[PDB]
């Protein structure tokens, strides 16, 4: 029954026509979703009872789109978010991080806004996670976003937006100073034919997937839902091959900022991406994967990909990890593991941005500390376990990988260890 | 020899990627595509595309099959239908350049437990007008497949059958259907009602893969453009599915209300001709014709060993088409299913099998008229001919090119066994 | 170029062009090929081991010490010819001049005793001279037993009721010789700790042009198996009268370490040849040379996708290990061992970096010798009253050994792998360890 | 039949891994191919006889070696007459004839910088005598290779030279001197006393590696079977240098003080030809085919594009034979880089070019001494016919079995175009 259940006939095809011939709609997903979704907060999803709703329909980053609405809108939709958010903190193994996006209202006809600096700012004040930055065109214009949030931001993610044919053309530059990219489908496919579109996306999803960056994936993916009930054949296939195609995430504009059905479209992304993730041809994506990340001699580096390899050598349920940033937990996602990575964390900023990265399911931490470090990273780990067990995600019986360092404070992952479930 | 820029357009530097995600990684938005559109379009007739001045435009923009929907209209209204299609392709046997031959496909109202008394009497007509292709609705088993064979008369047997799979049981039942059809539509309509609406993308994908391994057409369908029934502009998940279905293997792509009532019948079209031009360039094909080559069984059949090895020598000189002579369009066919990148330029003397061959991707029919010379050496010669120098008219060709010719060793169907290597002077 | 700029620009271009690792790096075997450079020198310590047999060209205590430094791993005595008086004298020689070493434990050099069985003759099983000489292997405490003419499972197992309830630690390799023996190889493999290709008796049972097929199908097999394997027979014959090989002997060599042989063996060339210590530094030079020119790319794909999957936690901690010592390009992986199988299972995954296992059984110490690249540190300090704190000790021992033979060098990489609590059995953790 | 596929290693050849390939090798699974792996043997006392070389003619030799570091003109002049008097007693069965090349090995430059003057003098008596391929001494550098083909005058344009490479220079200028010369030897004799005895075999990979890469024969040669110059059976070492030299990939191997000096001349020629047989059984050319296409630069010359589809075909259908008509040998030389497991029938009326395609593996010259007809079309077909007798006498072909028959559109050489698939009757 394991095995015909998750499309594993599928996964253990030797050629990628076969993994075709033998997806079967009747092997039902299995894994927890692993793609995460960006909905846009507007009217249709602004009150606490609807985002409590959006939440629980799988929600993971909420998006504040600041071409539209004053400060004063935006702060109320942020006190909204996190109200709903910690109604659910009664119980530690269960609760769900959900990260604030700011989305910026982009040049205009002018490099950096008056009013962009002005949002930025109000993005620190109210502790954003993340920055989409529209428009970003150079790598001069990270750098002016990166200013604007001054010292307090350090810490803020920069998504850059590409919308356009200079974005395309210089998306290496602009990638290695962003910590990820959007592909921003609306403005893009007005800047460029619209039937080249498909080409850019699966090229800047193909490059950040080799750079182990995160992607999104935007706009008017489920657009007829903005008033009718189901979407069209054309918006879930589109779903379905942006998790294929390898976006670490995936959005929703007018579908859940002004659209009738918002909760409706969370639900419909979430089940799409369940089903696409199960169809990903693992054996092949893997080896491509390991053979193009480059050699290292970063510890972290060293101990993810062992990680990974001993994981799908024993179908380990998850690689439970401890981080405090969440790079340890984004180098064991870039090698994109079947087995969820579980990533143990108190900082509750990095357990709300690591919803960036696909297949990181983030645990925020709040049990009593203990006296003796090598105790409290056990603990730590027990943590992992029991939200497993509780969540679905483990088994009595189950192999996991555990990644942790030998001292405390980031940077100093080095050890990968076999454990046996109970 | 052939330059930089030469190898700069239709995405040759993805082309040549060692691997999947090297590939992705090389698709370029400024290589353009060069080679002719190779995915076939169905456009359904209905009042906004029913006009023989409309009809002209649809051809003029890629029209290749003309979807008669028996689901609505009467038998009057459908022959009107065929007639105004016959007289706008007609409208171009002037010109060389322009004219193309367009199939007429029939798609049943559909099933009650097996074939109704409707389909049959409709099947009839099909027959009666000389249709090309029929797309039978709602088919669950073989004995669906060769019910909808018997109601095709003793004079429609040489009529294609593509099944439409728009239930659980037709996907559960699949192998047993595509062993007995001609081909198959991935029906996404009826299928996103009847199976949950996440899980159409896998039985499209499954069914395009199970086909392209058959060797056997597979047409994507509906709510591919949708919001182009109201808006000048499609969507960014549309222009997407259309693209990802010709990625998936599809060997032609559908416009059902697109172009059946839509204010917008042409442009849709034009859309999907310049989605399907920029998909086709961005196939990886170095990792395809692997696969196809290594789960195609090993064949004693001649016209299966000369496709393989036309193919093969197609992608070893970048020839710019493999010209063959066909009378059934079964090598067509059989060259089509090793999806090469140069054009599969058909020539046959079967009008019926000029139309038929647009079922298959990157099949360019072109019908020969000429009457048979007495040395049969020197009919098949002009053929040859006759294919070089429609391909330079039609801009596939120039003098220094090389291409593939497929040939038989002597006439009638089912003999093809040479492919020769020829320059073009 | 991009998968390695990054560790080119650290380690410098003169590390890449080493050790054939541009041939290593080839996207295609054919391109492997075509890379293969006779100015790439071998960096790594010969990872095959050497097999000597011991007669009167070899059993000098200065001889057998002359042997040890040339590179000799495994002694065999063949019990086809001499007594068991002869034999023992041979057994102590070995012993004396592999003792005469001992006085530095961080460079001490372990040598397993094999005993080559005169086999079954024109009967049917185990003969009655075989039962005496396994007695003596048992009572001498030899540490393997190369079983002649084994032609079925129940062949290996009357030689496994021979050795007794007090040798149930040694080491059974079965001598495959025959048509039989190869037809019924799968059934001889899976109750034997490993094989023989005996291709002298293999080259007269079956037809001479075949035994190379027979040579690489069990090679292929024992290492699909995770199983030792050793080539031997005629390797350098002509070295029993001359002083250098001829050009189709040293080509036997290194294909036969290509092939994937975890040993490769000497027999009248050091018995009673005019170079025994020559023919050893030639296996040697040669298996340096072939170690180094193994397409690891495809090895180690092909290793993975043939293994099937494990929930044993030291199987799974052993490819996690070689996979991390890959991607930084580990000088060596360390692994804690008592009866040899944790640094078995490394070893199966062919890793370009060395296995350094840290043992306090002096027999497994011998017996690793025959898993290609398994360096063996016998560790002699009494247990710390900390467990932790003992474990602790043993891998530093490794460093600090590792470091003192070249293995390895401050600003290294070392994997180190371990287990969770006493005993054999719980390996089931890797670490990546920055050498200071 | 089952029994087909279990003969030839088949089961072996099935392989999704080399790993699996290497546990799948049967010692019951019986070779059923032609030998294609030609063996070359040094003439001296041992086999000079005419009945003594009819002998190794019959035993597999294809090309006898004339050492000229031994013997005077005199000598060698009487060696050719014998090895062409024991050739041409089997003339008079044109259908079973094997011709036998004939190659100079020159003695050197000995201490001097190039060109020696003996070597000019022997060249000489070379194009005098008409051999037909010279095994250039320690050729250094490509300027080498360049003074060997002017000693050879224009009388001996149709010479190949194949390059030895016997020491460290010859190694590291490998690229210069591959490009300018026909083929390469492997002279371990020399090179092994030259480097380091121990890096031979990485030598020898490499350049077997190059040439298979760059479509040039190479040969295997020395010390191969040295063990039966005095004894009848060879040590299990040599049986092991023999088989991996063709599973590295050498066109050739060799035999010298085994042939000139031995006691053993015509079973040493029986072992080589039992091993290689075995060996090339044992080949893993699902890998292998798929490395040299994707390795071969694409190509706008139709007799490269005709020979890469002609073998693709040939696997497809698994022919028995790819029978080429080719007039100086290249034809055939470039369908045997693609390494087919079909043998490759050459069918040539030029008696030079069926001796000298001994140099590329899986080449069985055919030499045609008919007339030609009148019509071209018919004198075509009649060596094709000669070619399929031919090889049903030898065993090569059987009724029922296909064969890929390739030939050119024009007569003379530089014109093959064309791949044809035929059923044997
Ligand atoms: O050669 S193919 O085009 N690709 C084969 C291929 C695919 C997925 C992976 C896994 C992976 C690796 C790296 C990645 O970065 C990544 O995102 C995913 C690897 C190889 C291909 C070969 C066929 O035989 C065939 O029938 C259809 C298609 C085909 C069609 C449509 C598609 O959209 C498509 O994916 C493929
Ligand atoms: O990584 S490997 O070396 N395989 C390389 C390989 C790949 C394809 C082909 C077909 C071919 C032949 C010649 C060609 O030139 C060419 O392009 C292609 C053959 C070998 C290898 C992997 C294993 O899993 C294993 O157990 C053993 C070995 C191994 C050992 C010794 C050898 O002498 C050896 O040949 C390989
Ligand atoms: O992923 P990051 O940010 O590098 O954090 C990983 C770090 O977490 C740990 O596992 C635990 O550290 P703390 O005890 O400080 O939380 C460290 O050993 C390791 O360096
Ligand atoms: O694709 P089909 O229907 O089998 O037709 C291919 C046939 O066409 C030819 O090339 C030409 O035949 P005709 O002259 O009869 O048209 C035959 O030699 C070959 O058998
Ligand atoms: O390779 P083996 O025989 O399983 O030994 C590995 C064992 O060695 C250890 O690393 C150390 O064990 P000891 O302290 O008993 O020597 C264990 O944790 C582990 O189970
Ligand atoms: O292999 P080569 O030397 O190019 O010879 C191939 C030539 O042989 C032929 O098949 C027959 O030519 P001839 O009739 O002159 O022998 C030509 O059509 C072709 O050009
Ligand atoms: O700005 C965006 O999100 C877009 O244009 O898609
Ligand atoms: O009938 C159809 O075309 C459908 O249901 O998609
Ligand atoms: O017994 C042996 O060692 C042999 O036959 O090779
Ligand atoms: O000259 C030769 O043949 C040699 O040195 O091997
Ligand atoms: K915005
Ligand atoms: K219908
Ligand atoms: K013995
Ligand atoms: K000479
Ligand atoms: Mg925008
Ligand atoms: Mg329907
Ligand atoms: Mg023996
Ligand atoms: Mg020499």
């Amino acid at each position: 029954a394991f095995f015909q259940q998750q499309q594993l006939p599928a996964a253990m095809a030797d050629t990628f026509l076969e993994h075709l011939c033998l997806l079967d709609i009747d092997s039902e997903p299995v894994a927890a979703r692993s793609t995460s979704i960006i909905a846009t907060i507007g009217p249709a999803s602004r009150s606490v009872e609807r985002l409590k709703e959006m939440i629980k329909a799988g929600m993971n980053i909420a998006r504040l789109n600041f071409s539209h609405g004053s400060h004063e809108y935006h702060a109320e939709s942020i006190a909204n978010v996190r109200e709903a958010v910690e109604s659910f903190a009664g119980s530690p193994l269960s609760y769900r991080p959900v990260a604030i996006a700011l989305d910026t209202k982009g040049p205009g006809s002018g490099g950096l806004s008056e009013q962009d600096v002005r949002d930025l700012r109000f993005g620190v004040e109210h502790g954003v996670d993340i920055v989409f930055a529209s428009f970003v065109r150079k790598a001069s214009d990270v750098a002016a976003v990166r200013a604007a949030l001054g010292p307090e931001g350090h810490g803020i993610k920069i998504i850059s937006k590409i919308e356009n044919h200079e974005g395309v053309k210089r998306f290496d530059e602009i990638l290695e100073v962003s910590d990820g990219i959007m592909v921003a489908r609306g403005d893009l496919g007005i800047e460029i034919p619209a039937e080249k579109v498909f080409l850019a996306q699966k090229m800047m999803i193909g490059r950040c997937n080799l750079a182990g960056k995160p992607v999104v994936c935007a706009t008017q993916m489920l657009e007829s839902m903005i008033t009718k009930p189901r979407p069209t054949r054309a918006e879930t296939s589109d779903v379905a091959n942006a998790v294929l195609d390898g976006a670490d995430c995936i959005m929703l504009s007018g579908e859940t900022a002004k659209g009738n059905f918002p909760v409706e479209a969370v639900k419909m992304q979430h089940a799409i991406a369940r089903e696409a993730e199960a169809a990903v041809y693992h054996r092949q994506l893997f080896e491509e994967l390991r053979r193009a990340a480059p050699l290292s001699r970063d510890p972290t580096e060293v101990t993810a990909i062992g990680a990974v390899e001993a994981a799908f050598k024993c179908c380990a349920a998850a690689i439970i990890v401890l981080t405090t940033t969440g790079r340890s937990a984004q180098l064991l996602s870039r090698y994109r593991p079947r087995a969820a990575v579980i990533a143990v964390t108190r900082s509750a900023q990095a357990a709300r941005q690591v919803h960036l990265c696909r297949g990181v399911f983030p645990l925020l931490y709040r049990e009593p500390p203990e006296a003796i470090w090598a105790d409290d990273v056990d603990r730590r780990v027990q943590f992992g376990i029991e939200s497993g067990k509780l969540r679905g995600f483990l088994r009595v019986g189950d192999l996991v990988i555990v990644v942790t360092g030998w001292r405390p404070g980031s940077g100093y992952t080095n050890i990968m260890r076999v454990l046996s479930i109970s």
